[PDB]
């Protein structure tokens, strides 16, 4: 129920979205500072920059810019990270991930998760791991 979710915050039933619309559909969601990165996102994919987008716009625009495999595993995957995490650091590490993926039997994740942190530290955090998707 993606378009049912931008038509049903579209309280006034059009089949369009604008900056404070959007600004409450994410909202919903978290408030991570989402009014200026939205602003950010929403000018991205606001050519024109009427200040207000249609579905069309939403859709593309709730993914990042021109590229979506599955978003829903993105935030599924830091609400499972989230869950797991009982410690509260908010931080992963690739040992961690490793040592719990190692559960299932994919060590391919130590891999990719090696080549995603091309920074040698070593470590990775929740900002850091969604921002890494986009
Ligand atoms: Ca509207
Ligand atoms: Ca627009
Ligand atoms: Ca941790
Ligand atoms: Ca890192």
């Amino acid at each position: 129920m993606a378009e049912a979710l931008f038509k049903e915050i579209d309280v006034n039933g059009d089949g369009a979205v604008s900056y404070e619309e959007v600004k409450a559909f994410v909202s919903k969601k978290r408030a991570i500072k989402n009014e200026q990165l939205l602003q950010l996102i929403f000018k991205s994919i606001d050519a024109d920059g009427n200040g207000e987008i249609d579905q069309n716009e939403f859709a593309k625009f709730y993914g990042s810019i021109q590229g979506q495999d599955l978003s829903d595993d993105k935030i599924g995957l830091k609400v499972l990270y989230k869950l797991m995490d009982v410690d509260g650091d908010g931080k992963l590490t690739k040992e961690e991930v490793t040592s719990f993926f190692k559960k299932h039997g994919i060590e391919k994740v130590a891999e990719q998760v090696m080549k995603a942190d091309a920074n040698g530290d070593g470590y990775i955090t929740l900002e850091e791991f969604l921002e890494f998707s986009l």
